[PDB]
């Protein structure tokens, strides 16, 4: 659509120019922080982690003994080196970001200290190079500080963890990183392989409703719930960085998709379910799954699923997932969706029942022009191909409001109901 393609480069200009530091092309601190903001708040997505902070030393001596253009260039020059560093930690994805001249960060959520010791070390090791290469004339370059954060840490309290590693880094003449300060590690292995067995995860439920009619209901996404000694429930945030870290995740979406797939015979309503990318990785769990959506042909129609922005496949094999999908009559739609439509090309041609708006987006909209800003301009670049929006964590009633002055199409959210267990 020659539409489509101007409404999708006006939004994408409109996320650069908001949440994009223009110098090295990581976050800048506004959208970062956004992130920290709304992710401590959100059960499935916190919190255990790690915390980098980089300042390069002598930002001002810099300046003065290189002047101000080859000292931009340097910024640039480690924005790369700090992202090649955080590859390797996929959560750190998108999560790296500068707050101000000479000052980075990263969130790697989830993370472990070892993994968070050796990714300093090579990273210190690797930030050298510059050095070296004429790039600054400072030998140990930047400082590197390493807060690990227990989750349900506020983030004003998680920066602050980092400060004090970074400040410890500081006073170091040695070494120019340093981490603050399992557990346990074989716990969670254990008691989670055993969960996994047992099938002892229950089934949540959260309402999904129409933005006109808050009424009316369009489907309930069911969230995760390990249980633990006690039948004391707890949330995918917390176990999901632990399945990972052991490949067990594909073990999950099979065991949660059995589950809906029968609960659903209990009712008629419509529902709505993660797939992980470590289903998909692997073709052996992944190709079970379509075997258990053809066995039941009935609910594809009441049936969707869910993959993160960040998770997806080349649009190439999407193109075969979401075809082979519509082939079963389930239907396919994306989550955590922050506008990255560069990445999806194809996505007009995947036929999606709908995106849900990563909800880092809908916090105080009524209250944040440039979020508001932001999502107008995506709304209308997915009215334009009749791909209906659903935004996550509405909380307020002002938000709401906005939400109907903007026409999308749904809302989900503390809003309308916490996850629970109705059937």
């Amino acid at each position: 659509a020659a539409l489509f393609q101007e409404q999708a480069e006006r939004s994408e200009k409109l996320r650069t120019e908001s949440y994009q530091d223009n110098l090295t092309g990581l976050a800048n601190r506004r959208y970062f922080e956004m992130q920290l903001n709304a992710r401590v708040s959100n059960p499935e997505q916190a919190s255990s982690g790690y915390l980098l902070l980089l300042r390069v030393k002598d930002l001002a001596g810099l300046n003065q003994r290189l002047g101000g253009q080859r000292t931009d260039e340097l910024l640039k020059a480690v924005g790369e080196q700090l992202s090649r560093e955080c590859a390797k930690y996929p959560e750190t994805q998108n999560l790296v970001t500068r707050i101000r001249g000479g000052e980075f960060a990263v969130l790697a959520p989830g993370m472990t200290r070892e993994e968070a010791l050796q990714l300093a070390q090579s990273l210190d090791s690797a930030l050298s190079s510059l050095y070296a290469t004429g790039a600054t004339d400072v030998a140990a370059v930047a400082s590197i500080g390493l807060a690990p954060f227990a989750h349900g840490d506020s983030p004003q309290a998680v920066l602050s963890l980092g400060d004090q590693a970074l400040a410890q880094a500081e006073g170091q003449g040695e070494q120019n990183w340093a981490c603050l300060d399992g557990d346990d590690h074989h716990a969670w292995h254990r008691l989670l392989d055993q969960a996994l067995n047992q099938r002892r995860f229950e089934l949540f439920f959260q309402p999904v409703v129409a933005a006109q009619d808050t009424q009316l209901v369009l489907h309930y996404k069911v969230l995760s719930r390990l249980l633990d000694e006690q039948g004391q429930t707890i949330p995918a945030g917390r176990f999901l960085p632990w399945l990972e870290r052991f490949g067990w995740t594909a073990r999950l979406d099979r065991l949660m998709l059995e589950r809906v797939l029968e609960q659903m015979a209990g009712h008629e309503e419509s529902l709505a379910l993660n797939l992980s990318s470590a289903t998909l990785a692997d073709p052996q769990a992944l190709n079970k799954v379509f075997e258990i959506l053809r066995a039941h042909s009935n609910l594809g129609a009441r049936l969707t699923l869910e993959i993160g922005e960040e998770q997806l496949p080349e649009q190439a094999v999407l193109e075969q997932l979401t075809r082979r999908l519509r082939e079963l009559g389930f239907s396919l739609s994306l989550q955590r969706f922050g506008g990255r439509f560069s990445m999806i090309g194809n996505l007009a041609r995947l036929g999606l029942a709908y995106l849900k708006i990563d909800g880092s987006y809908i916090r105080a909209i009524d209250q944040e022009s440039d979020k508001r800003l932001f999502i107008e301009a995506i709304q209308r670049a997915a009215h334009s191909i009749d791909l209906p929006l659903i935004a996550e964590r509405v909380e307020t009633e002002g938000e709401l409001s906005v939400i109907r002055e903007m026409g999308l199409y749904g809302v989900q959210g503390q809003l309308f109901g916490e996850p629970k267990p109705w059937g």
